[PDB]
């Protein structure tokens, strides 16, 4: 439901460091 | 055809930094 870099269907994932 | 964080169909996108 939230995070960065880390799912399959909604929208986050990853994206920096 | 390659990168990180940045396309729609093949497989990269983003994910670290």
């Amino acid at each position: 439901i939230a995070s960065a870099s880390c799912t399959t269907x909604i929208c986050t994932c990853s994206c920096s460091s």
